[PDB]
RNA sequence: UGCGACAGUCGGUAGCA
RNA sequence: UGCGACAGUCGGUAGCA
């Protein structure tokens, strides 16, 4: 049930990055992440990655348990963010804005460590919306850890932020 | 408001319906949805094609859902079908991909889709040329069109100046250059 | 007809970098090569190419007219060179001996600009054969130009280097 | 001269044939000259698999030629057949290629093929970590057999110490190491 | 040599180290 | 900033620049 609980944002090609081994994109870490919203009964998340990660895994760019994006795909969760190569080169179109244009205009929450400096200048009605919801997080090996002051210990606590009626 | 500063606008519906809808499904959910988010843009030349046997009652085999929704856009000169018909039991196909670079190229227009249509890219140069700086590729969130707001590369344009067909909308960029 | 004609060897991975774009691997520049010996009257050719360039053309490792390689097989003319990946990146076999090895068993000459420093030391008997039957080239944009005195002045002419009885 | 200090020998024939006549060609030709290399290299365990229905005449859709190279194997105790069946006018193949592994990992030798078995990999890891190191590649000039001399990467062994069980046959390098 | 550490070309992650 | 020129990881061609 969504009692009053936020839509979810998460930008995979951070969490699988810092998931294991930082230099490879260990897939894993988006399931890990998303195992614990869901055990925390959330309905709406939507994961963010770019299309040409379906390709397999080179040496320049490693990525592990790659099956599980296709497998999440199938459970409308994940998406995909537009690529192809142009003239033998990849374009991309910077799947970071995705993930902000989706959660501002749902009025949602982010699941990074980036902080977004480039849009944060590009609209100033975006950096407040990422001053104010941005959810940062740590791993441990294998456990999802976002913290219980999602802002400083000036702001609120982890269920009044991932919610939009406050329980007080 | 103007819509001549805008450009013809042209949409793989068999990319954009399949693309929305469990991959296998035919939803043509998505192909209104995909419309109607250019006309709340001010737009007034679309066009989409979709090859004609899927008027064809859904099958097994080649789910389709919400069916209907295709005579509604035909009716509205927004739809075009694409030939179709059975020779000896077989399907006869025309391959709808070329109408929608033919026209897209002959109006000096854009295209709607995640295909890159890289059969065709080979088969005329001229058209590689213009598929590569005239595609543009969306991302489907359930029930929400996301196209791209760099449909090309950083170093490319705007998504209205791509989308418009006079680019000088007032610029700002920063950066010293080369 | 083979009247009194050699072997030839050719290091292609030499061969089409060394003729369009330097950094391109340039399969055409291996059939101008080959075209020069064939319209010379010749029978026993043979390249060398590692397999793994077959593989879809990277922006790292650029090659055009990839399709070429896969003709030149079918008239046994072309031979790749044992290529996979152990775990996830590259083995290649390193092809420069295959082309040596090929050569020296067989008595015939190298088409390369390679000098095979590595090898004339593993092997002196090599060495010597190196030294004598390598025949060096130049590309001008569309037309396989080899020397009229593959070795120095002191040495041979081109028809009495690649043929084993000189016409005296 | 002594052949105990030979590692066991498996050979994909199905692969080697191929590989040497026009590709879609199975010319047993190679198979012949593969194995005659390794004789001449003072060799005693040398083993071959193929499944059985090439005994069948040559057919136009799957052709072979110096097909009565396969009897004269067998009768040598060399080359060994592979289970095969028509159950109800298809084919049943057993797959081959697990039998090439199988045995050389119950040997403890080493697979001749151009085939990475990549399936195969997956389905068992101790398989996989067998086929990194034990696959042996090969490269064919018309009627030349032609292995690499470091069968793995420059980093690896000799193709001799690979090719051998015990390795300490002399060695010679250069180069300090870290 | 010694094949790297580097010289050109180029990709993934970093917003200054 | 400014995204590069660079910092880590890494590939193709070079035998010393
Ligand atoms: C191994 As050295 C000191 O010649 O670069
Ligand atoms: C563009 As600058 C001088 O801040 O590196
Ligand atoms: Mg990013
Ligand atoms: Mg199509
Ligand atoms: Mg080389
Ligand atoms: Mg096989």
């Amino acid at each position: 049930n969504s009692d009053n609980l936020r839509p979810v944002v998460i930008d995979g090609s951070n969490v699988a990055m810092s998931h294991g081994n930082k230099e490879e994109f260990s897939c894993r870490g988006i399931q890990l992440a998303v195992d614990w919203f869901l055990d925390k009964g959330h309905k709406d998340i939507t994961v963010f990655v770019p299309a040409w990660r379906k390709e397999q895994s080179r040496p320049d760019a490693p990525i592990t348990d790659q099956d599980i994006l296709r497998k999440l795909e199938k459970e409308k969760i994940l998406v995909f963010t537009p690529s192809r190569r142009v003239q033998g080169r990849r374009v991309v179109c910077y799947d970071d804005r995705f993930i902000v244009k989706l959660a501002f205009d749902s009025d949602g929450i982010i699941v990074s460590n980036d902080n977004y400096r480039d849009l944060q200048v590009e609209k100033p009605e975006w950096k407040k919306f990422i001053e104010e919801r941005l959810l940062m997080y740590s791993f441990v090996n294998d456990k999802f850890m976002p913290p219980d002051d999602p802002l400083g210990r000036h702001g609120p606590s982890l269920e009044n932020f991932l919610r939009k009626r406050p329980i007080v």
